[PDB]
């Protein structure tokens, strides 16, 4: 199309696209229960995101607010992806660790608070107040990650929980920033920049998560 | 009314209605765990239906939809409906095999993409990309097929299954076929004639699968 | 605002906001995998609501809806926060017993439809078919109360489920009376008052359950 930004919304559907293809060959043939739940929660994950993605470019993930006195452009979809693949990465890093189901809860449900006041902020009519929902949201991440560190095994199981706990900590922190500098925040970032930080992250946090994930032995039952 | 679907509608909230008030009364009574689960199960799916079919009936679950130069009517309440029902329906049919959660998942997934873009499809403006969402969405029922077949007991447990499982790829492989010949998609069957099919799937997938399943004695753990 | 309501809408966002903090602070350190679980559902319930006042309050969760010849300010933001504190207070009861997994999915279906029914009558554009949607929920209560007193332990489990069930018909049982005396139905209390109700019946049945529920021994594994 003519939105400067297709180029990523495009490149972001592909590489999702393919990412789920990669982890469904992959995962063809795992008969350990325990992989069989990393597998689906991590091929589940972009296969969600090149949905949402698809429906950017293709325009149907796209609204607009009026605010600030002017009619801006907002991705929706990009909330309704992530409604369901943050809680499922949680459940991948929860699992890992055998996490206690109050825990899980916790997490689950302080991401969907994060959400979902991310989605009222984007949508919020009042200039003032969409940034009253991003302090929210992002307490509710902060949550989150005070969780992650201070809430919770093989020394396999540690080591790859380390490296993907920091891997999430790093990428997921960097999504309020962008939302906040960008067309859904305060505009000093143009929406086209906007999405190509959105496309790294997110691919980032999936693919690039889940190829971690999936590549260590840590998602296998201990077996003789 | 005068949409001439409403008697289709009005049939199916009636045998919906009555199918709930049937299971309800079949499961009281039952205490044994197992059982319980799949009367709760499989009394949902029809109470949802009923629900959803009562809403198409009385206007709330249509919607005008701008597409090929016409403002078509298109029922999404239908999706709300088997947003919830289809993956309780796939639920009864892995508790029956006892079904490692990794494989629940990857299927309560894979349908709720399956309904997700099927939605996406139904109310998306450019007439032809509403195909590439209805090739999207078959790619996710393939996959939930292709799971039923060769991704999973009692005789009486394979026998059930075996019949569910048949009953399940003849119903559920023809909705995207008349979603694809009617209103929503290529529109060589109308509206009226296009709600008497699902209609007739839809009683037959939920009632016929239910008076099935609630028939057996593979609901029922085995005890002395 | 200038909307009399704000007043109630402002309290609501407060308790459930302080409710929030009382009940993070008071669960740091729990250790116990069940009081974790308790503790976890407990506080997410008011801090959904918390979510959902502050919607209200700030206009975001009000839409007009047409009924009755004239454009009715309806709150649609309650059923969003419901959809899911409604079912996770009644987790809470079903762990407190112990429920089969069958009895637990029996309730949280029926609280799903009761508060989706709610919805839809409370979005209906027909004055009278409002209030069949308004029976159908009431129904779906009434099948809730009835599981909680003939559906289903140490004696403080007992006692503290004999008074939390109690609280619960109770509170539970006066939201359709004022949402059929209320702006949602007959429009025989003004909206203000209907605010005000609706208040004091959620903080009652989120902080007030809570504090009730919190301050158990029930809600704790026996150990030494
Ligand atoms: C698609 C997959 C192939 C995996 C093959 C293995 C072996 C940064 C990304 C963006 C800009 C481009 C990141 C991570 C990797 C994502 C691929
Ligand atoms: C409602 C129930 C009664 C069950 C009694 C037993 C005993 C095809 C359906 C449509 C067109 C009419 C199908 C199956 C049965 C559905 C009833
Ligand atoms: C906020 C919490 C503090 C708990 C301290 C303990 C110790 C009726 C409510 C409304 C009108 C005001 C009710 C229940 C208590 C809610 C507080
Ligand atoms: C795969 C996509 C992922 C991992 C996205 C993560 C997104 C977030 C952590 C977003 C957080 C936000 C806030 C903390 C504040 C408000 C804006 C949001 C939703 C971008
Ligand atoms: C009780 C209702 C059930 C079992 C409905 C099942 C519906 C489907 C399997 C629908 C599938 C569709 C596609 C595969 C492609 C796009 C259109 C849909 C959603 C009708
Ligand atoms: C914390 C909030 C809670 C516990 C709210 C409970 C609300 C209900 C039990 C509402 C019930 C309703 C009906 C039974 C009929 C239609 C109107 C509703 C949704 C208010």
């Amino acid at each position: 199309t003519g939105r400067p930004e297709w180029i990523w919304l495009a490149l972001g559907t592909a590489l999702m696209g393919l990412g789920t293809l990669y982890f469904l060959v992959k995962g063809m043939g795992v008969s350990d229960p325990d992989a069989k739940k990393f597998y689906a929660i991590t091929t589940l994950v972009p296969a969600i995101a090149f949905t949402m993605y698809l429906s950017m470019l293709l325009g149907y993930g796209l609204t607009m607010v009026p605010f600030g006195g002017e009619q801006n452009p907002i991705y929706w979809a990009r909330y309704a992806d992530w409604l369901f693949t943050t809680p499922l990465l949680l459940l991948d890093l929860a699992l890992l660790v055998d996490a206690d189901q109050g825990t899980i809860l916790a997490l689950v449900g302080a991401d969907g608070i994060m959400i979902g006041t991310g989605l009222v902020g984007a949508l919020t009519k009042v200039y003032s107040y969409r940034f009253v929902w991003w302090a929210i949201s992002t307490a509710a991440m902060l949550y989150i990650l005070y969780v992650l560190f201070f809430g919770f095994m093989r020394p396999e199981v540690a080591s790859t929980f380390k490296v993907l706990r920091n891997v999430t900590v790093v990428l997921w922190s960097a999504y309020p920033v962008v939302w906040l500098i960008g067309s859904e925040g305060a505009g000093i970032v143009p929406l086209n920049i906007e999405t190509l930080l959105f496309m790294v992250l997110d691919v980032s946090a999936k693919v690039g998560f889940g190829l971690i994930l999936l590549r260590s032995r840590a998602i296998f039952g201990e077996a003789e």
